[PDB]
Formats: C-alpha cells, sequence, structure tokens
C-alpha cells in the first residue's frame, strides 16, 4: 500500500462531493502542491450506459500513459478517417492497442540512455544525411570525370579537395554518409518501435524498406560507382512535403493519365495505318550519318508507327512538320492538309491537353479535400462530433468541452486503465466499458450529446 | 496576379529543383550511353559542330538549356539516327522519356500550381468578402437572425454595436 494512492483516491471522493458543496470546491483548487498533482494526474470522461443515460467518470491516470509521445499524437489526430455515419471512433479505438504497445515501448526505450539519446537526433541524422548526398552530387557533377554551419561546411569541403583530392574527398563524403545513414535507421527503428509489431510488420512498412534501399544505394555509391549518389537526390521528395503534395497531383489520378496515353497511342496507330496505305512517300527523315542523308521512315507498318509516334506527339504541329513538303499543283495536296490538321486538332490540341486537365482536376480535388479535412479537424469534436455552433451562449465553451469533458486521450487512459485494471477490482462503469469492449460495441462513446449542453 | 505566382513559390521552386534532379538522371544517361548524339552547331565569330557531352557538367548544362527550352524535349539537339544502327529503339525511348516524365509533367506542374493559387485566392477573396458584408463586425451575428425584426441589420450595424463607437 502506497499513501499517495490512497490519498489520490480520498482526492476523486472529494471531486464527486464537490458537485453538491462550493466550500469544498473551493477548497480543492490549487494555489510541491498535493492538489496540483492530484489535479494533473486525474482525468474524466463521459460514457452512454445501457439505458442511454449520460454519466462522469473520474478516474486517476496510469502511470504507462505518461510515455506517449506528442508525435504519435499529433499523427493519430491529424490522420484518423471518418466512417460512413462521420465518427472517427472506430478509428481511434483501433488504435488503442497500438498506443499501449507504444507507450511500452517508450518506457522500455528511456531506460536504455545511449539508445534513447541517439533516437533523440532522428532530424539531425536525416539532415546530415541529405546535406551529405547533396554535397556528393553537386561534387560529382562539377567534377565527373576526373584523373549557420553550412558555408564552414562547404569551406571544408573546399580545402579538402585542393588538399588531398576529388578522390579522397568524395571518399570522405560516402563514409560519414553511410555511417550516418546507418545511425539514422537505426535512431528510425528505436523511436519508431516498428518491431513492436512484428518482423514481417517491419518488413511490410514502406518508409523502413524506403531506408534500406537508401542504405544500399549508398553502398552502391561508395565501392560500386560513385554515379549511384545521383539517386538519393530522391530523398528531396521524401524530405519536402509540399513536393510530395504536387507528385500526390499526378499520382493520384495516374489510372486516368495512362488511360488517356493508350488512348494517345490507339490514334497513333490509326494515323501511321493510314499513312501507310496513302502517304508511304511522304514519309522521309533527314539522318546524320556517324562515319545518303535520308531515309523512308513509312515502309513497314511498325517502323511509320514509332515514326509517328516519335516526332508528331513530340513536334508542336504534329506530325505534319516532318513530313516532306507537298506542292499545291500536287493531287493529294488536300488530302495532305486535311490529314494535318486533323492530327494536329485530335492529337495535339485535345488528347495531349487531356492529361494537363487531369493534373488540374487532381489539383482542385486535393485542395478541396483538404480545406474540408481542415474545417472538420478544427471546428468539429473529435469524440461527441458536435459543432462550435452548439455551445455559443453556454457556460461551458467549446474549447473547454474539447479541453476537460470529451477530452479523446482521456478516452484511452481509460481504455489502458481499463486494460491494466484486474477484473476483480472493476467498479460498476470499469466492468460496463469492459464488457463494451469485449462485445465489440462502441455505443459507450458519446455521439451528438453533451452533459454540459443539455445540463 | 503576380501573389498568384508568388504565394506557392516554394512549391514552384521545388518543381523546378525537381526538374533539375531529372535533367541531371538524364544527363547521367546520356553520357554513359549517348556521348557521340551530343553534336552541337555553333556560329564561331571571325568546325561548325562541337561535342557537348564529353564532360558530365557541360552534358547537364546542355540537357537543362535546350531540352527544357524546346518543345520536343532533349531529342530535338540530339544527332538524329538511323533505323538501322543498334542504338535506334534505346535513343526513341529516351527521347519519349524525357520528352514525358519532363514536358508533358513536370513542366506542367508549375502552371498546375499557378491555376491552383489562382483559384485559392479567388475563394479566399470571396469568403472574406461574404463575412464582412452579410456578419456584424463587432457581434459576429448574421443577416438572417435580423429578419422580421423591428430594428434591421442596418440599423444594428449604423448604431447598436458601431465599432468606431
Ligand atoms: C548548375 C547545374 C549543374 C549542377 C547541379 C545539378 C545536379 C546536382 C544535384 C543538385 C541537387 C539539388 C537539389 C537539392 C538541393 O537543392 O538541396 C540544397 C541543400 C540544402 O538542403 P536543406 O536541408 O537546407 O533543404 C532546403 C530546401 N531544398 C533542399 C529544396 C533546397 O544544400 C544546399 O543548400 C547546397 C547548395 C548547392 C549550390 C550549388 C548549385 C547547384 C546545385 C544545387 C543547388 C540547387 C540548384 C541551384 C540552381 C541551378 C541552376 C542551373
Ligand atoms: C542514372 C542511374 C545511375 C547509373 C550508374 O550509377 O551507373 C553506373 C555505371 C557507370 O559506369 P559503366 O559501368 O557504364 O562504365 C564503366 C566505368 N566508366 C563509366 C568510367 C566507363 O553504369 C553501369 O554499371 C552500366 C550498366 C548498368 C547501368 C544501370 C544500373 C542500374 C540502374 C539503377 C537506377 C535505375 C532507376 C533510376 C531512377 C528512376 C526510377 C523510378
Ligand atoms: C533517396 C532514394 C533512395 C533509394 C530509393 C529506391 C529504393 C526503393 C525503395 C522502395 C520504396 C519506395 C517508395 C517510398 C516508400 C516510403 C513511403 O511510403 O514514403 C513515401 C514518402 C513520403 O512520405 P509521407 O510524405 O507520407 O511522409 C513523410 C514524412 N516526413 C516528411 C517526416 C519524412 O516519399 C518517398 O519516400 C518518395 C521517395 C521516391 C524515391 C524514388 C526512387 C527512384
Ligand atoms: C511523374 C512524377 C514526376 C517525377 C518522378 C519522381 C520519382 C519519384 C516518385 C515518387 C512517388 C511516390 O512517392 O508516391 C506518390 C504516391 C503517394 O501515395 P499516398 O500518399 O496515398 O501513399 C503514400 C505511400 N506510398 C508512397 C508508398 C504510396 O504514391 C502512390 O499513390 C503510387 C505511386 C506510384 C509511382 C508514381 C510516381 C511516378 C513514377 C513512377 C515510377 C516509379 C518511381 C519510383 C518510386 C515508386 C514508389 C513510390
Ligand atoms: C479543322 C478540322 C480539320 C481538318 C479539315 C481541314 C479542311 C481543309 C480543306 C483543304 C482544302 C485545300 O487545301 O484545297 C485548296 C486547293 C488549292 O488550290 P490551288 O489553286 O493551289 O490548285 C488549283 C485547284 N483549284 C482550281 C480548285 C483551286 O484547292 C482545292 O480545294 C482543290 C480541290 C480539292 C477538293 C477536295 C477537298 C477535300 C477537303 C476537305 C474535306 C474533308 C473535311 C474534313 C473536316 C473534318
Ligand atoms: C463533332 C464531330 C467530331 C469531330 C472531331 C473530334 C471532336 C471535335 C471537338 C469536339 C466535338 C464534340 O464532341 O461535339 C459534341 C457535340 C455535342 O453537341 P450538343 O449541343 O448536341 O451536346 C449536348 C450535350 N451532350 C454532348 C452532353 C449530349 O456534337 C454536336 O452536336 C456537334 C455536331 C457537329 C457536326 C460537324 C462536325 C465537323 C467537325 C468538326 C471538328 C473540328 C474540331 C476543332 C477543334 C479540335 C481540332 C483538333
Ligand atoms: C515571377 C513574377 C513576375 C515578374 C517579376 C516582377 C518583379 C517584381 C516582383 C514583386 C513581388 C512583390 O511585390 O511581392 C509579392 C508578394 C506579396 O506578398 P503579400 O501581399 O502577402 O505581402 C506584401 C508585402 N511584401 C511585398 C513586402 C511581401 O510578396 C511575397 O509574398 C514575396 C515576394 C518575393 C518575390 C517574388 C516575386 C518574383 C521575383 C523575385 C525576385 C525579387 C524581385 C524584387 C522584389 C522583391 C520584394 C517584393
Ligand atoms: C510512352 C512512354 C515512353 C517511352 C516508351 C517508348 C517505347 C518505344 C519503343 C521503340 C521501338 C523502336 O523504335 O523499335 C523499332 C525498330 C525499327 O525497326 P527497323 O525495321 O527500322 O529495323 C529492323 C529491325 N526489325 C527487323 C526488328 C524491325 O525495330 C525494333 O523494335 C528493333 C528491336 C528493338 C528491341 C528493343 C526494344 C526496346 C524498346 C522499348 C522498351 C522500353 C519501354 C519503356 C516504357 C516506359
Ligand atoms: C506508372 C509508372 C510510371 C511511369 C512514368 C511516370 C509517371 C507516368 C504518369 C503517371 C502514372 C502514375 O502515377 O500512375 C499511378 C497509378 C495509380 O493507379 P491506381 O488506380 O492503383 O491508383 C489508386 C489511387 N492512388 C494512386 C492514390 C493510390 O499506378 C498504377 O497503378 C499504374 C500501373 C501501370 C504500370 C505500367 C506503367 C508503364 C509506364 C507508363 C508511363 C507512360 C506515361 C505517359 C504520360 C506522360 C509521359 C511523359
Ligand atoms: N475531443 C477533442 N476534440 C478536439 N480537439 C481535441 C479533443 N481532445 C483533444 N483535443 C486537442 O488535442 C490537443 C491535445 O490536448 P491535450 O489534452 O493533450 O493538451 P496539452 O495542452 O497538450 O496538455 P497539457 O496542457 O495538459 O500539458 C489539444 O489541441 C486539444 O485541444
Ligand atoms: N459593427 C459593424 N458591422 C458592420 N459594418 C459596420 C459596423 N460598424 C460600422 N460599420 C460600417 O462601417 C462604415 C462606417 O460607418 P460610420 O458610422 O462611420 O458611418 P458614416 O456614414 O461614414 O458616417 P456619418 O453618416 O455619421 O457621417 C459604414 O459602412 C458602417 O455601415
Ligand atoms: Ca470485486
Ligand atoms: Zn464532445
Ligand atoms: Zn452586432
Amino acid at each position: 500500500v502506497s499513501p499517495r494512492e490512497v490519498g489520490h483516491n480520498i482526492y476523486i471522493l472529494a471531486l464527486q462531493l464537490s458537485r453538491h458543496n462550493k466550500q469544498l470546491q473551493h477548497l480543492l483548487k490549487p494555489v510541491e502542491d498535493p492538489l496540483a498533482y492530484y489535479e494533473n494526474h486525474t482525468s474524466q470522461i463521459e460514457i452512454v450506459r445501457q439505458d442511454r443515460s449520460m454519466e462522469q467518470i473520474v478516474f486517476p491516470v496510469p502511470g504507462i500513459c505518461q510515455f506517449l509521445t506528442e508525435e504519435t499524437k499529433h499523427r493519430l489526430f491529424t490522420t484518423t478517417e471518418q466512417d460512413e455515419q462521420g465518427s472517427k471512433v472506430s478509428d481511434f479505438f483501433d488504435q488503442s492497442s497500438f498506443l499501449h504497445n507504444e507507450m511500452e515501448w517508450q518506457r522500455k526505450l528511456r531506460s536504455m540512455p545511449l539508445i534513447y539519446w541517439f533516437s533523440r537526433r532522428m532530424t539531425l541524422w536525416g539532415s546530415i544525411s541529405f546535406n551529405l548526398a547533396v554535397f556528393i552530387n553537386i561534387i560529382i557533377a562539377f567534377f565527373y570525370p576526373y584523373m549557420s554551419i553550412r558555408p564552414l561546411i562547404v569551406a571544408l569541403i573546399l580545402r579538402s579537395i585542393y588538399y588531398l583530392g576529388i578522390g579522397p574527398t568524395l571518399n570522405i563524403l560516402g563514409a560519414l554518409n553511410l555511417t550516418n545513414k546507418i545511425v539514422f535507421v537505426v535512431s528510425f527503428v528505436g523511436n519508431r518501435g516498428t518491431f513492436i509489431r512484428g518482423y514481417k510488420a517491419m518488413v511490410m512498412d514502406m518508409e523502413f524498406l524506403y531506408h534500406v534501399g537508401y542504405i544500399l544505394t549508398s553502398v552502391l555509391g561508395l565501392f560500386a560507382h560513385e554515379l549511384f549518389y545521383s539517386i538519393l537526390l530522391f530523398d528531396l521528395i521524401y524530405r519536402e512535403e509540399t513536393l510530395f503534395n504536387v507528385i500526390k497531383s499526378v499520382t493520384r489520378n495516374g489510372r486516368s493519365i495512362l488511360l488517356t496515353a493508350l488512348l494517345a497511342l490507339i490514334l497513333v496507330y490509326l494515323f501511321s495505318i493510314v499513312g501507310f496505305l496513302f502517304l508511304k512517300d511522304d514519309f522521309i527523315l533527314e539522318v546524320d550519318r556517324l562515319p545518303d542523308s535520308t531515309e523512308r521512315a513509312c515502309d513497314t507498318l511498325l517502323m511509320c508507327i514509332v515514326t509517328v509516334m516519335n516526332h508528331g506527339l513530340r513536334n508542336g504541329g504534329g506530325v505534319g512538320d516532318i513530313l516532306r513538303k507537298p506542292s499545291k499543283d500536287e493531287s493529294l495536296f488536300p488530302a495532305r492538309v486535311v490529314y494535318d490538321l486533323l492530327f494536329f486538332f485530335i492529337v495535339i490540341i485535345i488528347v495531349l491537353n487531356l492529361i494537363f486537365g487531369v493534373i488540374i482536376d487532381t489539383f482542385a480535388d486535393l485542395r478541396s479535400e483538404k480545406q474540408k479535412k481542415e474545417e472538420i479537424l478544427k471546428t468539429t469534436c473529435f469524440i461527441c462530433g458536435l459543432e462550435r455552433d452548439k455551445f455559443d451562449n453556454k457556460t461551458v465553451s467549446f474549447e473547454e468541452h474539447i479541453k476537460l469533458e470529451h477530452n479523446m486521450w482521456n478516452y484511452l487512459y481509460f481504455i489502458v486503465l481499463v486494460r491494466v485494471k484486474n477484473k476483480t477490482d472493476y467498479t460498476g462503469p470499469e466492468s460496463y466499458v469492459a464488457q463494451m469492449i469485449k462485445n465489440k460495441n462502441l455505443d459507450w462513446f458519446p455521439r451528438m450529446r453533451a452533459m454540459s449542453l443539455v445540463s
């Protein structure tokens, strides 16, 4: 038995009693301070019983709950998605076991000082890696083939190049990049705790495979050929969230873009068939022969298709740009004019612009989705889903409702308490919530209801 | 109109850095495999062709300067290959890949960002104007609360909740 636990229980009893006594309410207010400690370690939630009645539960916060990370909290709060009924409770509750496993990993990790310290500088390791990769690629670009502190680093690199040489500078930079990427991967695993789910889950994790590929590329740059260092420049997309969104603008409707490209290819095949059938003599292409200056590019259907696809798409005016220039007196001049105008209109003006139109549409779609998600998150309760306008002209404000009454993290703390507490010691509401969790029922989370609003 | 471009200038610059990285990769490939094809015509002030891929730096400069500025891409300036050559399919794939990846997509991301910014500015301006016109500055009540009331919204904002008062 610990006096602190008994004091906390008596404090919870006093808090419950103070609802009907103003003197107790005043005395329990904190001015080291026992009241302040109990107040920072006490939490409260609202639950709905079988009889659709709302009850306020006050419980002490489990000790393991102090190890939850602000990055994990922000990530959950910003990624949790609504369900068909428009409720985030399903996903937020589904992540509870992962949250508890993360708390236990953090508690285990903080006992290992070196590894915790290494895990605390993941951003530093990544920045160092990116800077080394940029410098290596710049040196390669500017010297290949051969034979803030950033200004200081550039000066040291110039001095190393001037004294030792480009090869030795590149070798030192590569070794440093490899050591730093290894430290970064060790820090990444120690922090994210991805092994906690399992070796299968860790392998399935895309970030971990991306880092492993980074490591392999760095090894290849160091040993096989320095030119493999260029691939590391792709880390810019990983590092930048705006560039990633810009690329998403294109990768969200990639199926649409590819179908448009297949449609362009089909129109090119048809135009090549027509040209082979009727304009064979007009496909004369000039050629710079290495040590005649023109060749026929439509003697076979395959080659004609290749010529059209390669040149008409890449020419502003279309296929007609590369074709032999016809004389007005020729009997096929109107046919050629119709051919050229039809290709330029159908393929260049319309089909080639469908890809850019799809990209623009995707841009707008991403903008609208992001705005809607931000609006919902900012102006709606995470748990109950009530809007800010329901709390206007109310004793309790929306901010207090989300800070004290329906705190999702307080609900998580209750779930962890129900998980850690022995079955024999459960109270009424603890047992009800445990039974509901066992039965896979979320009706105990409030929904569009608030005790402060109704009373 | 200039704000339409300067609001997401970071996005434009990141797109340009991405274009530069693709140009660096394409230049590396060309130097490794298409060195002989980088022949550029030159008007010498008082031979008429020069090799523009003898070093990686110069090749990068050539690609960045000409392939971005040419509608058809880098393939426009490269030596024209004969179908009988054993590298003709490689050259075709090179040219189509550069024109598709760099010109069609990457160069259009800047214009797409500009258009998106245009729309964002339009929507923000409309929302701000609507709020200002149809909401009380002080109390924030809308016009629809004053319908069928002795005191109208205009009188509420002119006499009752005057910010200048
Ligand atoms: N149900 C909810 N609806 C909306 N926002 C919520 C909800 N629960 C928590 N938040 C927000 O999530 C963030 C986490 O709140 P939290 O209780 O952790 O406060 P804190 O300021 O980080 O902690 P402390 O001040 O007690 O050290 C805060 O922005 C809080 O407003
Ligand atoms: N709280 C408010 N909400 C909305 N509009 C307001 C508010 N207070 C003032 N305004 C508007 O701001 C402008 C300034 O009003 P102001 O009292 O100065 O009237 P004025 O016509 O300029 O003066 P006067 O007629 O007395 O010489 C007017 O358009 C008024 O409608
Ligand atoms: Ca009991
Ligand atoms: Zn609530
Ligand atoms: Zn008012």
